[PDB]
C-alpha cells in the first residue's frame, strides 16, 4: 500500500504516535516519506547483509526475523514480512520500541538527515486529524 500524506498522518495518530516520547506527528510522517516514500512494501539491503523493511525501514539486524541475517536479534519478536502489511500496526508497535531505546528518532538516518531541525509541522498541514 502506498499511503497518502494525510492518510498516513491519521493512521499514525490513531496508533498513538502523536507526541510519542516527545516526537510530534510531523516527525513520523517526514521519516516515513524519506525512508519509504509512504510505501509499506519497501525493502532495502544493507552492506552488512541485513535488510530494512516497510514504511519505516526497520532493520533485520536488531528488530525482526527474516531468516537470512545470521547472529541477528529479533527485539520486536516478529517476522520482517509482517512489517510490509498494508496495516501499519506491527510497524508502529516496533517503532515505539526502537524510539524508546535511548537514541530517539536518530535511529532513522533519513530522519536525522532530512527531518531533524526542520519545520516538520508542514508534513501534517491541511490534514483533517
Ligand atoms: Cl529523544
Ligand atoms: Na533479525
Amino acid at each position: 500500500k502506498v499511503f497518502g500524506r494525510c492518510e498516513l498522518a491519521a493512521a499514525m495518530k490513531r496508533h498513538g504516535l502523536d507526541n510519542y516520547r516527545g516526537y510530534s506527528l510531523g516527525n513520523w510522517v517526514c521519516a516515513a516519506k524519506f525512508e519509504s516514500n509512504f510505501n509499506t512494501q519497501a525493502t532495502n539491503r544493507n552492506t552488512d547483509g541485513s535488510t530494512d523493511y516497510g514504511i519505516l525501514q526497520i532493520n533485520s539486524r536488531w528488530w525482526c526475523n527474516d531468516g537470512r541475517t545470521p547472529g541477528s536479534r529479533n527485539l520486536c519478536n516478529i517476522p520482517c514480512s509482517a512489517l510490509l502489511s498494508s496495516d501499519i500496526t506491527a510497524s508502529v508497535n516496533c517503532a515505539k520500541k526502537i524510539v524508546s531505546d535511548g537514541n530517539g528518532m536518530n535511529a532513522w538516518v533519513a530522519w536525522r538527515n532530512r527531518c531533524k531541525g526542520t519545520d516538520v509541522q508542514a508534513w501534517i498541514r491541511g490534514c483533517r486529524l
